[PDB]
């Protein structure tokens, strides 16, 4: 096997997409293979298509996903309303240790949060991390309130004995403000500060996003990934 | 002693205080005697104090509060920004044991959410629920991203035996969207939901308040609060 990675956050529209596309960029960049997998993707109707993103923005080719549901809902919201089951935990599962080899950087990116439903029957991606054996990439806000849903997340990782690899800021305000400037500190107190990726980065061209994701995280963290 | 709830939430800004209040005016209202606690309270610079809305919309006029900071912010931000310290977790706790008395309901406002720190060293509202036996009810919204919060601050607490006296969707529009309906029927899957107070319940006077949180809660659970 390689390294899998689960890239989750304190909730839904925090980043967890462009933080994977940063990421896959930097080991890319360190010539890591990289994967990621999004195995359930909901509004796609309107659009939504978060591996289309890691694509664009990172070049990743391996890109992987189960089911998509029209509705811009939660998953579970979205197939009670599409009338069809979730994926089984196992089709996630295999997927994702298919995906994985030696060599490779493998993202998965949930649906919003960690305690979200991601198949049946009520499995997450918290559960999915543990059957593969994977550490969380925890994408945090610099908001007011970012403290508490970080320390909720980190607790529910260890619960399970899940590692946390760090956490990513997943959108840096300019000027960052006074809340924000705080808040970065005392995350820096909880957990490692991977990188903080500039707010509006998922408009960059794909030179300019290598650019920012080369400097945004540490090399050697990067590379020691793999 | 009396019972204490503490009335904590998915996060910051998500009704805690109306719920205090609409809590409040229901027991009230059913003849029970009700003392609210804001033992950190940020924003004051702003005009923020929870108290005294709480005195505001349910008439509350037993009111305690201890620490105070200008800013708003986290409270250990806003303390290291005034140049102030934190409490101690004993002189919040003494603040909310000496309003404890059978009989009357006690409802302890936190900062924020279940996990902001409250007191040095990483004391939270988690720490003084356990040292006060109090049972948490959790302010959640009808929002996308609701449940998973929601299914965290519950473990949070089972994580320390505090027991969760029920759900209160602090705002709930009228009228819900998929999204919100969809949401309120998962969350009375996981908890018991308790109310849904209406949103803009804020612009109510006191007779229209009053009715609201009366109609807000199950009589026989307020009742039930307190023997
Ligand atoms: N440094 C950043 C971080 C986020 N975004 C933008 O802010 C929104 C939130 O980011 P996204 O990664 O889509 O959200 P996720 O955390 O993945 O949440 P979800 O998958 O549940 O939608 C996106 O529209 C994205 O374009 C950005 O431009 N620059
Ligand atoms: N049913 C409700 C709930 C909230 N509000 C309004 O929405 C805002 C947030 O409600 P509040 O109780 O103040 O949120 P809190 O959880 O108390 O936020 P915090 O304690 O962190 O300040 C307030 O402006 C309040 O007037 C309202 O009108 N009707
Ligand atoms: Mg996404
Ligand atoms: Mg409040």
């Amino acid at each position: 096997g390689g390294t899998i990675l689960v890239v989750t956050g304190t909730g839904t529209g925090v980043g967890k997409t462009v933080v994977c596309a940063a990421l896959a960029s930097a080991a890319r960049q360190a010539g890591i293979d990289v994967a990621v997998c999004k195995p359930v993707q909901t509004g796609t109707a309107r659009g939504d298509d978060d591996l289309a993103e890691v694509g664009r923005l990172a070049g990743v080719t391996q890109l992987a996903g189960l089911a998509r549901y029209p509705q811009p809902m939660a998953p579970a919201a979205a197939a009670e309303h599409a009338g069809m089951a979730l994926p089984a935990r196992d089709q996630i599962v295999r997927l994702i240790a298919d995906l994985d080899r030696p060599g490779r950087l493998t993202l998965v990116e949930g649906a919003g949060g960690l305690l979200v439903e991601l198949a049946e029957p009520g499995v997450t991606l918290r559960d999915v991390a543990v059957d593969v054996a994977a550490a969380a990439l925890v994408v945090v806000t610099a908001d007011l309130g970012t403290l508490n849903h970080t320390k909720l997340t980190l607790e529910a990782l260890a619960a399970q004995q899940v590692s946390c690899a760090g956490l990513v800021i997943g959108s840096w305000p300019d000027p960052p403000g006074l809340v924000a400037a705080s808040n970065r500190s005392a995350l820096a107190r909880i957990a490692m500060v991977r990188a903080a990726l500039p707010a509006g980065a998922a408009s960059l061209d794909a030179g300019d996003f290598a650019a920012m994701s080369a400097a945004a995280f540490d090399r050697n963290w990067v590379a020691g990934l793999v």
